[PDB]
């Protein structure tokens, strides 16, 4: 009944820290697909969002090179987001007085609403997204993918980064 | 000695749903970022190498439908990589005899031969960045992200995907 020379080749069998690698993209792109449609009417993308929240963190005003310094994404992404972001009225730059060629950023009024707005359904996508695993399960899959994050993030950020401390309780 | 009113706000205490999706981004940064560069001299990004690999597994042959279903990513990202990687040179593109519009996708002898190189980096690169977790916990972490992936998945992809069911030893 089961027909030869059909069943999977040796490509089909990882390394399991190959297969680690696609299981971690997999997850991000599920979930980034899944929250970026709930999120659509307030327009926001995982990285806008993600540069609301940090600019909340630094109370709504910063400069591009302490935004770049704590988010990990590299400074010419957050440049073009920042900049889309100043088009869509989220974010105004001004020119630092006397200090020429510095630029300050802070969120507007509108930028402060949506995060505010955007925060309370994220929470809630990521929890029912996440309900299927424990909360020992949680506790642990933050751990190792926090030394995973340690042990890769120097391989290519030489004291470039100094990340947000982000806790939970 | 320590000013006051400077410390973190209530911005930085997040849920621990919302702070796993802040890991799985940033460790998908970092290793993307580590890994790309060190295979800058093949020219491949992550997409183009899963493409490869996929196409790999579907014996170097196949069509974009069955490809799209087979790969996490969306079918117009997967359309527009493989019309750059047909630019490259690695992907061969040839109308079906009678079965009009439809186009098979074919790695050529030079995608081939990349892969094979690719490949074997890869798994130097991926062990050596997660050397610093025991097998243990890497296992649990293939376990616990493959929940999440199946978890997460089905919210926005219906019976659209059919993932290669890769497996370790
Ligand atoms: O730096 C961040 C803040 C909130 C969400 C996310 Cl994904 C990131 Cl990378
Ligand atoms: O589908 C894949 C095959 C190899 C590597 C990766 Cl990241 C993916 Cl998503």
């Amino acid at each position: 009944l089961e027909v030869l020379f059909q069943g999977p080749n040796e490509f089909e069998t990882l390394e399991l820290e190959h297969l680690l690698w696609v299981n971690i993209t997999q997850v991000k792109h599920s979930i980034e697909r899944a929250w970026t449609r709930e999120l659509k009417s307030l327009n926001l993308s995982t990285e806008k969002f993600a540069i609301l929240h940090e600019l909340m963190c630094l109370g709504g005003e910063s400069t591009p090179h302490t935004l770049a310094r704590r988010i990990v994404f590299e400074p010419h992404s957050v440049s073009a987001i920042v900049s889309r972001m100043e088009k869509d009225g989220l974010i105004i730059k001004t020119k630092d007085l006397d200090k020429k060629h510095m630029v300050r950023i802070k969120l507007s009024e509108k930028a402060i609403d949506t995060f505010y707005q955007a925060l309370e359904i994220s929470n809630r996508v990521y929890k029912q997204m996440m309900a299927s695993i424990t909360r020992e399960e949680k506790v642990e899959l933050s751990k190792t993918l926090t030394k995973l994050r340690n042990h890769t993030l120097p391989l290519t950020h030489k004291h470039t980064k100094t990340l947000t401390p982000f806790k939970y309780i």
